[PDB]
């Protein structure tokens, strides 16, 4: 019995990629967001969209579109799962400087976390009685920033955590998935995750260990990464962790495909998606 379908998650990554790059303000972004909403609703979630016009670092006005999907919306004890769904507009880390003005698929950076969570949604919609409320949030406009400028990233999570869909929203725990699909990925303890949610990072990494995934979930320090979980911690006080492919042994910390033309379907590994999905589902089931 396989609780998390790696084949299905892989297909959700490919679906997103086949729309074209999900660049804020563009037609593939609108079409893919439409499909993400319809698909979450077909898996039994109550889905609402949170929209706003946000100013990006270069002055572009972006039509931000956060996607919020809920199971058992009346329950007071809730678990929060997160991923960003936009694609950075340019592969400005490509090894070929001529590519820094071009677009790329965002298969891992964007596709992988959404794909894993769509498959978890499919699983949740089949349960006959959830033991807690569950929210799945896909943040927009995470990846439109500038490297010297931390506030220029994670615009959708900053907006949502300051203006959530219920007043004073609380979840007991929050898990962010970012770049969880590439062959050879290494999930170390991200610093802010460990500093603010030691119990959660311990429970998740220990669950992965018990499932046989200690070759992916490494019990050692990783990077201090500003990501969508940090605004949630700071503004909502929810202990959140980030599961993210990162190692200080990597040239750019992130995997070698990050913000290059090689972040495309050929670097995606079903076994990495499975390790992450099976760990998350097991942890969720053991909370109830
Ligand atoms: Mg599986
Ligand atoms: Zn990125």
């Amino acid at each position: 019995a396989d609780l998390f379908s790696a084949d299905s998650a892989y297909t959700f990554v490919q679906r997103q990629v086949n729309f074209g790059p999900r660049i804020p303000g563009t037609a593939p972004h609108r079409a893919c967001g439409d499909w993400l909403v319809a698909t979450l609703r077909s898996f039994g979630a109550a889905v609402q969209e949170q929209t706003a016009e946000i100013k990006a670092h270069d002055g572009t006005m972006l039509p931000m579109r956060n996607i919020i999907a809920s199971y058992r919306p009346e329950a007071t004890g809730r678990m929060l799962l997160m991923a960003h769904w936009d694609t950075r507009p340019v592969c400005d880390q490509d090894a070929n400087p001529a590519m820094h003005t071009e677009t790329f698929d965002g298969a891992d950076d964007g596709g992988s976390g959404v794909g894993v969570l769509l498959e978890i949604a499919r699983y949740l919609g089949q349960q006959k009685d959830l033991g807690m409320g569950i929210d799945i949030v896909f943040f927009d406009t995470e990846d439109y920033g500038s490297y010297g400028d931390d506030e220029s990233w994670c615009l959708g999570s900053q907006y949502w955590s300051r203006n959530p869909h219920v007043a004073g929203y609380k979840a007991e725990a929050g898990i962010l998935l970012d770049m969880v699909g590439a062959k050879g990925a290494t999930f170390y303890w991200e610093y802010f995750s460990k500093s603010y949610a030691p119990g959660l990072i311990s429970a998740v990494w220990q669950t992965a260990a018990a499932l046989g995934y200690g070759n992916y979930f490494i019990q050692a320090d990783g990077g201090a990464l500003t990501d969508d979980h940090v605004p949630v911690i700071k503004n909502l006080g929810i202990p959140c962790i980030d599961i993210i492919n990162y190692s200080s042994k990597n040239e750019h910390g992130f995997g070698d495909h990050w913000h290059t033309q090689r972040d495309n379907m050929q670097i995606i590994d079903k076994n990495v998606l499975d390790a992450v999905g099976e760990t998350v589902i097991r942890y969720l089931d053991e909370q109830v």
